[PDB]
């Protein structure tokens, strides 16, 4: 019985801003969120605590919204799964293939999916609805739109034994 | 009691070919297993065995060599944990910290040392001693030399409750 969560990661005011794509990115995860609400697909969201809790900045960023009864997860590290309530979330909502949608993409993103699959769901990552930073190291330059476009061709090839995986737009994505 | 076992991830002759710095990266990881021999730590070594089993491809790039009485794991997908012996191999030695070097960063490294972090390990990441070849996505290309920087500095600031990440290059790791 595959039942579907739509996993939004560190969506929050004080990390989406400078991120490459940030509007269009925002705009595509609200949109798939709705989509969600309107197929009856459960929303989880997660919050890094250490953007500051109780400050506008761990809010979520514009446009999104969360609706009533929509779990929401908070934690302290990249993986989602790291001394928190997720998986007991997961499993009370009898959740079997996850779709992600989040920032950032090389940090909690990265971190939560892999994790994900090692678990052993079913992941679809969202590739129009995920974004990062530019970034620099060992003298050289890689940017937010590189690390996205990297972050999708690894994750169309990512293979476990009896394990799905699926990389589509927020609008193909099947709920 | 921290036990430190390297582990040395698809260093084969059909996979290195074609790899960012490549003799230098292949110069530096038979440098860093010869300084575990010396210092007694356990080299485990691993290889893909889709990359052609029973070819010479399949076997370690030059001028590597397993010595007598180092184990190897064999596997069919990007984490080396994924139905194979590696965890069985690892918890016999009764490692702890797993010294990681190998390739491609971008895959069977990137997968498996996230896999190790979840599991638990305290892992070191060995930031001159890991490759990958120039690939291109989205319309974006990401060199070799970018996906091993972005990688090394993903790295340097993972972080796990109760687990020490480092990243260090061939010749400081501490074994
Ligand atoms: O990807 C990420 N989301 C939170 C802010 C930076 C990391 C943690
Ligand atoms: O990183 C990697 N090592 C093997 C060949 C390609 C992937 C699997």
């Amino acid at each position: 019985p595959r039942r579907t969560v739509v996993l939004a990661i560190d969506l929050q005011a004080g990390v989406t801003p400078g991120c490459f794509d940030e509007e269009g990115v925002l705009s595509r995860a609200a949109a798939l969120v709705e989509r969600a609400r309107a197929g009856g697909v459960p929303v989880v969201w997660v919050h890094h605590d250490p953007v500051g809790v109780g400050t506008p900045e761990w809010e979520l960023a514009a446009p999104l919204h969360r609706a009533e009864g929509e779990p929401l997860v908070r934690k302290n590290y990249r993986d989602s799964f790291a001394d928190t309530t997720l998986r007991e979330t997961l499993d009370e909502l009898g959740a079997t293939h996850l779709v992600i949608t989040g920032a950032q993409s090389d940090f909690a993103v990265r971190t939560t999916m892999q994790r994900a699959a090692a678990e052993g769901y079913d992941v679809t990552l969202v590739s129009d609805a995920h974004t990062t930073v530019d970034t620099e190291w060992e003298g050289v330059r890689i940017s937010g739109e590189q690390i996205v476009a990297h972050t999708n061709m690894y994750f169309s090839g990512l293979r476990y034994p009896g394990q799905e995986f699926v990389i589509a737009t927020h609008d193909h994505v099947a709920l």
